[PDB]
This record gives structure tokens, C-alpha cells and sequence, in this order.
């Protein structure tokens, strides 16, 4: 299963590592991505793991939008993991930067507790904007499902860590 990680709750666990990196080791059931509406994988989490899959992320995404329509913000759907889990949980978190309701980062997370467990990004973290101690925060009082959390960044996991209440 897991390993390194550290405990922060009865299911949320921390450990900072690249995720693609996690998903390939692991090849969890659920890969959670932080997408956006439109499934466009173009950077952050969301770049890295469709390069990882060397775009049949993309290719999938694009069927799946061109037959659906796009998400809403704070919404999600499942698709194939490819070489990296299972399936992958694509999460879209309120992008900040884009002027988005922070409030949307509940529903956002709440799509986590469909799944027994999951590997996942801190949502609405990194390119979205937010404050990942406050992502972090609403995580933990939100998902009640087992949450692995990888964070890319050293110094952004040691801040969260040692902050955690």
C-alpha cells in the first residue's frame, strides 16, 4: 500500500512526493487530478500526470467533454487512470486566479468521499491559487474516505506539517 506518509487525522495522510511519481509505485485505485471544466490537462498537477500517460489522458478527456459538456467548478468525474491507477478522480477545485468562489472548495472535496481511498493533489493549491494550509484545512473536515495527499513542494509540506492544528 502507502508508505512514508505521515498522519495527520484517522484518514488524511501527508507525504511530500511528486505524484506521478506516487501513482506509478503505488497504481492506486483512485488518482485524483486537479482539473479544470474542460478536462484541458495543460499544467500543475493536471500537466504532469497527462504527460505521464503520454496524452491518452487528453484523448480521453476531450471525448468525454465533447460528449458531456464541461465540469462544474467543484465538481468531478471518473475516468481511466491509464498507467497511473485504476481510474482516475477528476476534481475540478474553484481556481482563484480565475476569480472562483473559494467556498466551491467544499463541494470540490466532497466528491473525495465517493471513494474508499484515494492518492490526491491538496485541491485548488499550486497554479489554482489558493492558500494550501487552508486547502489542507478544508480536506481534513471534509473528507471522511482515506485521502493520501502528495505535496510536490519540500518547504509548501514542512509548512503544512508543522502548521497543522
Amino acid at each position: 500500500s502507502f508508505s512514508g506518509y505521515l498522519k495527520l487525522t484517522d484518514n488524511v495522510y501527508i507525504k511530500n512526493a511528486d505524484i506521478v511519481e506516487e501513482a506509478k509505485k503505488v497504481k492506486p485505485t483512485v488518482v485524483v487530478n486537479a482539473a479544470n471544466v474542460y478536462l484541458k490537462h495543460g499544467g500543475g498537477v493536471a500537466g504532469a500526470l497527462n504527460k505521464a500517460t503520454n496524452n491518452a489522458m487528453q484523448v480521453e478527456s476531450d471525448d468525454y467533454i465533447a460528449t458531456n459538456g464541461p465540469l462544474k467548478v467543484g465538481g468531478s468525474c471518473v475516468l481511466s487512470g491509464h498507467n497511473l491507477a485504476k481510474h482516475c478522480l477528476h476534481v475540478v477545485g474553484p481556481n482563484v486566479n480565475k476569480g472562483e468562489d473559494i467556498q466551491l472548495l467544499k463541494s470540490a472535496y466532497e466528491n473525495f468521499n465517493q471513494h474508499e481511498v484515494l492518492l490526491a493533489p491538496l485541491l485548488s493549491a499550486g497554479i489554482f491559487g489558493a492558500d494550501p494550509i487552508h486547502s489542507l484545512r478544508v480536506c481534513v473536515d471534509t473528507v471522511r474516505t482515506n485521502v493520501y495527499l502528495a505535496v510536490f513542494d519540500k518547504n509548501l509540506y514542512d509548512k503544512l506539517v508543522s502548521s497543522f492544528l
